This record gives C-alpha cells, sequence and structure tokens, in this order.
C-alpha cells in the first residue's frame, strides 16, 4: 500500500531568491518527490531569512504530509502573498521536513548554486 513519497538530501548548495533579494542558502535542503511530480525543495528554517516572512491565515491539508502553514514574503516590490509554506507538524514518516520551508515558483527561484 505504497504512498509515493521519496525524500533525499539535496546535494550541494541550494538557494532560494526573488528577483531582488536572496532569502536562503543551505547545504541541507531536502528534496521531496511525490510520484512523478516535479520534486519540491524544502529548506531548513534556520537557513531562511525569516525576518522577511509573515505567517498567513491560509492552511491546506495534505493526506500524506499533514497541514501546510503558509507565509507571505515582504520585499522591495511588495508582499508575495502565501508564497511559502511549511509542514510544521508533519504526518508519520515525514518528520525530516518538520518546519522546513518550500516556495511558490511563480514568484521565487530555487536552484542549486
Amino acid at each position: 500500500m505504497n504512498n509515493h513519497i521519496r525524500l533525499r538530501k539535496a546535494e550541494g548548495k541550494w538557494v532560494i531568491r526573488t528577483d531582488s533579494a536572496v532569502l536562503g542558502e543551505t547545504l541541507n535542503a531536502i528534496e521531496l518527490t511525490e510520484g512523478s511530480r516535479d520534486p519540491v525543495i524544502y529548506f531548513p528554517r534556520e537557513d531562511v531569512a525569516m525576518v522577511m516572512f509573515d505567517k498567513s491565515e491560509k492552511v491546506t491539508a495534505c493526506p500524506l504530509k499533514g497541514e501546510a502553514s503558509y507565509y507571505s514574503i515582504v520585499g522591495a516590490s511588495g508582499t508575495l502573498k502565501d508564497a511559502a509554506w511549511s509542514y510544521e507538524s508533519p504526518k508519520e514518516g515525514l518528520e525530516a521536513i518538520a518546519g522546513y520551508l518550500a516556495f511558490a515558483p511563480d514568484c521565487t527561484k530555487v536552484g542549486q548554486y
């Protein structure tokens, strides 16, 4: 009865940024792939510039991972509404990403350095 979630250590230095600021660098990103979906990179919170983030009212439920809390990111151009999320109390098997942040690609760029 396999769910299809694979977690790997993202190799090398991974960065999260906007078009105008660098929000995070880490050597300990986790890559999460669910089935044949594009992998999503999760960043440890200590490596993200959280001072630029406001917790949002939005939440979403995922049967496999748990409840996603959302955050808005403030920058030079304004607020990126609900542009980041985190599974702050993940379901069993996914505790490795507890509190890590992942990011909306429509307005952020994530990638290996």
